[PDB]
Parts: structure tokens; C-alpha cells; sequence
């Protein structure tokens, strides 16, 4: 499934993100849009032979196991498939721990393209 941003927002508010450890749920909505563009199926490949995977582009290396990385850790204890799913669950319940873990410095694109801007303004135009 490729979301649209308020589906993708009221699915996140529902699932328990909206502020999860001081983050808004503009700040998930637009760490989606620019690490997936909401597609709950996209996959990235790493040089380190680690993999990104679904809505939010969860690593292998650390997160989720593929059964092709090292060496990888498995911290959130799922295989990384169950990350391509088209229902959420599985990668807010994976995101939560990871910002449990240095912030939302773990998405690079979060960062790189949220960090510093309105973030509200993601939500915004929303029944939520
Ligand atoms: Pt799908
Ligand atoms: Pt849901
Ligand atoms: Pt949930
Ligand atoms: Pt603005
Ligand atoms: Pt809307």
C-alpha cells in the first residue's frame, strides 16, 4: 500500500505515535513521506549488505532480521518482512523502540528533511 498523508497519520495517532517520546505525529508523517513515500512495500539496499525496509525504512543491520546481513542485531525480534506488511503494526511498534534506543536521529532523511521545519503542517488538514 502507497498511503496518502492523512490516512498515514490517523493510522499512526491510532498506534500510538502521535508524541511518542516527545516527537509529534507530523514529525513520523514526514520522516514516511521522505525515507518511503508512504509505500508500505519499499525496500532499500546498503552498502553494508544491511537493508531498509517498509513505511519507515527499518535497518536489518540493527532492527530486524532478513537473513541476508552479517551480523545483523534483531533488536526489534521480527523478521524485516513483517516490516513490507500493509498494516503498520509491526513498524510503529519497531519505531518505538528505536527512539526509545538518540531521538529520530536514527532516519538520516528525518534529519536531513524534516528536522527544523513546521512539522505540524504534515497533519494539518486532517480529521484526527
Ligand atoms: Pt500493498
Ligand atoms: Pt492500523
Ligand atoms: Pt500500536
Ligand atoms: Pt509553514
Ligand atoms: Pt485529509
Amino acid at each position: 500500500k502507497v498511503f496518502g498523508r492523512c490516512e498515514l497519520a490517523a493510522a499512526m495517532k491510532r498506534h500510538g505515535l502521535d508524541n511518542y517520546r516527545g516527537y509529534s505525529l507530523g514529525n513520523w508523517v514526514c520522516a514516511a513521506k521522505f525515507e518511503s513515500n508512504f509505500n508500505t512495500q519499499a525496500t532499500n539496499r546498503n552498502t553494508d549488505g544491511s537493508t531498509d525496509y517498509g513505511i519507515l525504512q527499518i535497518n536489518s543491520r540493527w532492527w530486524c532480521n532478513d537473513g541476508r546481513t552479517p551480523g545483523s542485531r534483531n533488536l526489534c525480534n521480527i523478521p524485516c518482512s513483517a516490516l513490507l506488511s500493509s498494516d503498520i503494526t509491526a513498524s510503529v511498534n519497531c519505531a518505538k523502540k528505536i527512539v526509545s534506543d538518540n531521538g529520530m536521529n536514527a532516519w538520516v532523511a528525518w534529519r536531513n528533511r524534516c528536522k527544523g521545519t513546521d512539522v505540524q503542517a504534515w497533519i494539518r488538514g486532517c480529521r484526527l
